[PDB]
C-alpha cells in the first residue's frame, strides 16, 4: 500500500482520454500542424486542480459531494441537482460508448451496432468487479491506461516528427478564425462533471480514521496520485496531436476529426502497423471511460436521494442514447454538438457546489481548502463557463 489513492486517481483520469479527445486532437494536428499543442496542455492542467478538490472533499468530510447537497440544500434544489447530473452522465457516456464501438470497426470491420453490443457487455464485467471489491476495478483501469500510453509511444517513433516544428507548436499563437474556434472548443470541453462527484466518493472512507491528523496525511498521499494520473493523460493527448501533424498537415488532408479518415491515411504514410496501434488505443479508452461513467451515476443517485437502483439497470439506461444514434445514422459532428451542450450545462452546476463545500469549515472541519486555491478554482470556473456560454451562443444560435 505505497500509493493508497492511486486507484481512484487512475479511475478519474480515464475520463480525460475518452474518444471525445481523440477526434479533437487529430483534427487540430492535420489542419494547423503542431500549433495547438499549447491548448492541450492548458486544458489538462486546469483539469488536475478540479479533480484534486473532489478527492479532498471525500477524505476530509467523510462524505461525497451529492451527499452534502442532500444534507444542506433544500429538497426542491436537491431533486433538480440529481436530474441534471444524470443527464450529463448520459451525455458524456455517449461519446465514450460510440468511440469504443468505432475502434472495433477499424480493427475487425463490424458495423457500429454490433460494435456497441460488444462494448455494452464488456462494460458490465468492469463494473461487476467493483460490486464486491473496489480494488479489482482500479487494477483493470490501470491496465488499460498502460496500453494507450504504449500504443501512442510507438506512433511517435514511426511518425518521426520534426522536433523544431513540434517545439514551435507550444508557442500560444493562432491565425485565422478557424484555429481560434478550435482552441476555444478544447478549453471549453475538457472538464468532466460526472467524474467530479465520483472522485469524492472513491476517497470517502477509504481508510478508517478516528482523528483529524491521519486524514490530513491521506490528503498529501492523494495529491501525488492525482498529479501522476492526470499528468499521463496530458502527454497522451499531445501525442495524438503530433502524430496527426507529422503525417497529415503538409499533405493536404480534409475531414480530419473523423477517426475513420485519420485511420485510413496512416497506412500509405506511416504503415499498416501505425493504424493498428491507433485503433487498439482507441478501444481501451472507450470501454474504460464508459464503465467509470456508470459507477459515477450510481454514486450520484445514492447520495442525492438515499436510494439506488441496481448497476445492470443503470448500464442499460445509459446505453439507450448510444444505440439510438446508430439506428438513425446521425452525423458524427451533430452528436458532438448536442452532447457538449448538455456538458456545457453540467459544468457550472458541478463546479459551484464543489467550490462552496470544500471551503466551509462546517463540512471540511480542520481540512478546509486554502482560499488561495479557492479563488483560482473560481477563476478557472468563470473562464470555462464563459467559453461554454459563448459556445452555447453559436450552438443555440445556428
Ligand atoms: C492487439 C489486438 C488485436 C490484434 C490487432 C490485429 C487485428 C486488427 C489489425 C488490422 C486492422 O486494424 O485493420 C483491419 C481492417 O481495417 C478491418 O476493416
Ligand atoms: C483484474 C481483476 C482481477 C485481479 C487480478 C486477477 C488475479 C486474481 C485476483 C484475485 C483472485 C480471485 C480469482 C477470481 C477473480 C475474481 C475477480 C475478477
Ligand atoms: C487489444 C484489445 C483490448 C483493448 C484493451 C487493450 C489492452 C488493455 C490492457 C490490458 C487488458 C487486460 C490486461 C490486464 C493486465 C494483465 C493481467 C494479467
Ligand atoms: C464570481 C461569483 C462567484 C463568487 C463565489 C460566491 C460565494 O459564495 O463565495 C463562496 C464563499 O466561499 C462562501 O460564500
Ligand atoms: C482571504 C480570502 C478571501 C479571498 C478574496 C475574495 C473574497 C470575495 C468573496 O466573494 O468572498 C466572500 C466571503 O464571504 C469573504 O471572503
Ligand atoms: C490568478 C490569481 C490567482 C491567485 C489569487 C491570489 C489571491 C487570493 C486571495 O485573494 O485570497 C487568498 C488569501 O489572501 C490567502 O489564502
Ligand atoms: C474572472 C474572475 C472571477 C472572480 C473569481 C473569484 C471570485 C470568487 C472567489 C472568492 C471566494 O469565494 O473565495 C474566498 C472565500 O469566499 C473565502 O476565502
Ligand atoms: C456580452 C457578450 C460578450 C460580447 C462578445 C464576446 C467577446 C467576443 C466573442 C465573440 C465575438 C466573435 C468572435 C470574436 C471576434 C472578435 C473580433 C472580430
Ligand atoms: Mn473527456
Ligand atoms: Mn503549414
Amino acid at each position: 500500500r505505497i500509493l493508497p489513492f492511486l486507484g481512484p486517481a487512475v479511475i478519474a483520469s480515464i475520463a480525460y482520454m475518452d474518444p471525445g479527445n481523440f477526434a479533437t486532437n487529430i483534427e487540430g494536428g492535420a489542419r494547423y500542424g503542431y500549433s495547438l499543442l499549447w491548448v492541450i496542455l492548458a486544458a489538462n492542467l486546469m483539469a488536475m486542480v478540479i479533480q484534486n478538490l473532489s478527492a479532498n472533499l471525500g477524505i476530509a468530510s467523510g462524505r461525497n459531494l451529492p451527499e452534502l447537497i442532500r444534507e444542506r440544500w433544500p429538497r426542491p434544489l436537491v431533486w433538480f441537482y440529481w436530474i441534471q447530473a444524470e443527464l450529463v452522465a448520459m451525455a458524456t457516456d455517449l461519446a465514450e460508448f460510440l468511440g469504443a464501438a468505432l475502434a472495433i470497426q477499424l480493427l475487425t470491420g463490424l458495423p457500429m451496432f454490433w460494435g456497441a453490443v460488444v462494448t455494452g457487455v464488456v462494460t458490465f464485467w468492469l463494473l461487476n468487479l467493483q460490486k464486491r471489491g473496489t480494488r479489482p476495478l482500479e487494477l483493470a483501469v490501470g491496465a488499460f491506461v498502460l496500453m494507450i500510453g504504449v500504443a501512442y509511444l510507438v506512433q511517435v517513433v514511426l511518425a518521426r516528427p520534426d522536433l523544431a516544428a513540434v517545439g514551435a507548436g507550444f508557442v500560444p499563437r493562432l491565425q485565422g478564425p478557424g484555429s481560434a474556434y478550435l482552441a476555444v472548443w478544447i478549453i471549453g470541453a475538457t472538464v468532466m462533471p460526472h467524474v467530479i462527484y465520483l472522485h469524492s466518493a472513491l476517497t470517502q472512507g477509504r481508510i478508517q480514521t478516528d482523528t483529524t491528523e491521519e486524514k490530513r496525511r491521506l490528503v498529501r498521499l492523494n495529491r501525488v496520485d492525482v498529479i501522476a494520473a492526470m499528468g499521463l493523460a496530458g502527454l497522451i493527448n499531445m501525442s495524438m496531436l503530433a502524430v496527426a501533424a507529422a503525417t497529415f498537415h503538409g499533405k493536404n488532408v480534409e475531414n480530419a476529426g473523423d477517426l475513420t479518415t485519420a485511420y485510413q491515411t496512416l497506412t500509405p504514410l506511416l504503415g499498416p502497423a501505425a493504424s493498428v496501434l491507433f485503433a487498439v488505443a482507441l478501444l481501451a479508452s472507450g470501454l474504460s471511460s464508459s464503465a467509470v461513467g456508470t459507477m459515477a451515476g450510481d454514486v450520484i443517485m445514492q447520495g442525492f436521494m438515499g436510494f439506488h437502483i441496481p448497476l445492470w439497470l443503470r448500464r442499460l439506461i445509459t446505453m439507450l442514447p448510444a444505440f439510438i444514434v446508430i439506428l438513425l445514422g446521425m452525423d458524427p459532428s451533430s452528436v458532438l454538438i448536442l452532447s457538449q451542450v448538455i456538458l456545457c450545462f453540467g459544468v457550472p452546476f458541478a463546479l459551484v457546489p464543489l467550490l462552496l463545500f470544500t471551503a466551509r469549515r462546517d463540512v471540511m472541519g480542520a481540512l478546509v481548502t486554502r482560499r488561495s486555491f479557492t479563488v483560482i478554482g473560481w477563476v478557472i470556473a468563470v473562464i470555462i463557463i464563459a467559453l461554454n456560454g459563448y459556445l452555447l451562443w453559436e450552438l443555440l444560435g445556428g
